[PDB]
RNA sequence: CUCGGGGGGGCCGGGCCACCCCUCCCACGGCGCGACCGCUGGGGCGGACUGUCCAGUGCGCCCCGGGCGGGUCGCGCCGUC
């Protein structure tokens, strides 16, 4: 009788982000620097 | 002027270049200033994350400021047989 499809009406939604974005080169570079400082810092404490 | 023959100066008008002042535009090059794009320390807020010391790194919006680069445009000045 009526096979047509009435598309569900789109609604504007609050812009929300549900997953992390890629870490930047600077952040990835700093993290290595922080990790290296932490490793030696621990080694000095042990001694 | 020289022996009718021979050698010369010419005839008055216009505009142009050299002389002296300014003066319009264009092109090229240089110096100085401004507007817009436009390469890239701070401050405020929001957030996401990182580090086996509380410290640190991006991202978003906005407000600055520096180094000082170029591109477009607008000027002022200087140079050009």
């Amino acid at each position: 009788e009526n096979p047509v499809y009435e598309k569900k009406p789109k609604r504007e939604v609050k812009k929300k982000r549900w997953n992390r974005p890629k870490m930047s080169l600077a952040q990835k570079k700093d993290r290595v620097a922080q990790k290296k400082a932490s490793f030696l810092r621990a080694q000095e404490r042990a001694a």
